[PDB]
């Protein structure tokens, strides 16, 4: 244990801050909550699924569950199928998906070096 | 353009979770809040300072300020000097400091591979 041990541990908070700044930027630009963004990303990754299934991947507090999905519908990112409720990506926002992904890619790229520097310090503890 | 793009972006949440898990592991073992751990580490990094000075390094919400610093006093990690309040590390706990830093080192090492794998995926976005 030395000065570098304590500095390295403190870089956990640095790295955390960088990640939270990325999310905060996406949230404000797209007027979405953290949960809404994670839902949309998960939908793109895994494809169409029921709300109960999406619950397994993203924590949505019961008090705002219907609000959360309604918000994604009103933004036109998703639509519902009723056979249980199944959500689908609205393929009419394909270009908007590409733009959002590029916005996140740029936000990440701007902090890549700093994030790797922090993690090097963390892992060297 | 696309995928593995979405996967990498989702690893932001994974990496965030890893960091929070490390803090949660420390919190449970040492019966300290996140703020208390950061205060203690900052104290070891920078040395003795006033509460006002510490509050610029670590976010301590005013409603939990008095219990945050009192908890550190009751755990015997620090003591107060009154000229504004100045806090000092209690050097009787030098061995405990070393043990805490080793505990943190182990919690990091436990997740180090996964964390670097997450950051590689993030940076590849």
């Amino acid at each position: 244990v030395n000065n570098d041990t304590v500095f390295g541990i403190l870089q956990l908070e640095t790295l955390l801050g960088d990640i939270n700044s990325i999310f905060s930027e996406i949230e404000s630009e797209y007027k979405m909550s953290r949960e809404e963004i994670l839902i949309l990303l998960t939908l793109w990754q895994k494809g169409s699924m029921t709300l109960k299934e999406m619950d397994r991947f993203v924590e949505v507090k019961p008090y705002k569950r219907t609000r959360t999905y309604n918000n994604l519908v009103e933004l036109e990112w998703i639509y519902k199928e009723r056979p249980t409720v199944i959500i689908h990506f609205n393929e009419k926002l394909q270009q908007e998906k590409v733009e959002l992904l590029n916005f996140i890619s740029d936000a990440i790229a701007s902090r890549a070096t700093a994030m790797q520097n922090s993690l090097n310090a963390i892992i060297a503890v």
